[PDB]
């Protein structure tokens, strides 16, 4: 199945947070309606936090893309709703051979405020 | 039910990341085996990222507590495993009356590296 | 937080499946827009399957209620989305003192077909 | 990533429940330590419940395979833990072209009793 693709509520602001656990530099792009809207990059094996950016969901079509060594990483993803209110969309990724799926971890959350 | 309580693998390094969406200052405490082992404080309504800390799980008994206004916030939590490998333990919290459950969001993840 | 309450897409058919793991007889009622729409009951400690019923979500306001020994059980719940398509809303419940939260397990899924 | 593969506690009894939403007959196989240990077959587009079977996890290595039309279906999966106690491992699957991922839905849960 496709992974890293989520349908958000339309026209909502959401946060994107990235953690890295890799020796290879990670490059994360968030697409909204097939257009690039947020970029992150970094490297480190200590759950290193690349920060959070807030962007708008447009029609709702959000895709997470993660590249390392020039290749798009293998993605795994899920969406969780807590208390019928807090939404988290999570992406793990694998850039190599050890199948740890933590090389970049991308977390989307909404609503904010 | 109790919320914000997780059993991790023993003696594992794990990351704790905190996001806030609040006007009241948030205080997050992470306990390992009932001992206070990580703290975060901050405020802001736009998904303010308070960073990530890496700590060890001890016997495995990890608990998240969140306060604001000198009072414990109401917690909701779940654990997710992706690719049979990437673990996320998520806590949402409510400090007030609007039931948005985003006032502090605490993410635990393992394994690292 | 309230547990066992989910917002479904409006006017959608969804399935409700119940498993029991209890010595006490379990009584499950599913409410849609505050009206009773599906009932299940049974007893057994072997993950005993009470079957599946398909009902309609109305405005979308769905609540799971679980009673044993005349008392509403303590609920825990979450919603999961897989492949940006398959939705599962899960409720565990505790009727007693052992905190196993399996006494009735209620699974909602959509879309069908 | 591999999907439908889960590590359970060793030597634990767990339940497997299958729902189908398909016009093609579904065949679900559960492997424990690479040995074929539970089977289900059925068909129907209205969330047809094929029942629950209880089996033992052996060393803990559990795999779900789903076929229809003599071919392995595309799998998507996650594991959820509620109340730090109730485990659900969920598999959705697609046998065709409509990408609804509900053709067989396989739910594993533990602990029982
Ligand atoms: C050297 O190992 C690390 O870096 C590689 C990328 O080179 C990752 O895939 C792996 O999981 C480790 O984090
Ligand atoms: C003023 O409203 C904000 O701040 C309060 C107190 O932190 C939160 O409960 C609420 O959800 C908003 O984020
Ligand atoms: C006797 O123990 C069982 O039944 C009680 C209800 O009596 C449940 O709470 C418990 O988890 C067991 O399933
Ligand atoms: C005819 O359409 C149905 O049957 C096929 C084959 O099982 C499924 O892929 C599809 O989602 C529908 O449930
Ligand atoms: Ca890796
Ligand atoms: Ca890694
Ligand atoms: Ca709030
Ligand atoms: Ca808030
Ligand atoms: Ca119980
Ligand atoms: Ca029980
Ligand atoms: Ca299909
Ligand atoms: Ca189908």
């Amino acid at each position: 199945a496709q992974q890293g693709v989520f349908t958000l509520p339309a026209r909502i602001n959401f946060g994107v947070t990235v953690l890295v656990n890799s020796a290879a530099t990670q490059h994360v792009e968030i697409f909204v309606d097939n257009e690039p809207r947020a970029a992150f990059s970094g490297v480190g094996t200590g759950d290193n936090n690349l920060g959070t950016k807030v962007i708008n969901s447009g029609s709702g079509n959000v895709r997470v893309q993660i590249t390392a060594n020039g290749r798009q990483s293998d993605l795994v993803s899920s969406q969780l709703v807590l208390a019928n209110k807090l939404n988290l969309a999570v992406v793990g990724s694998e850039d190599g051979t050890d199948m740890d799926y933590n090389d970049s971890i991308v977390i989307l959350n909404w609503p904010l405020g």
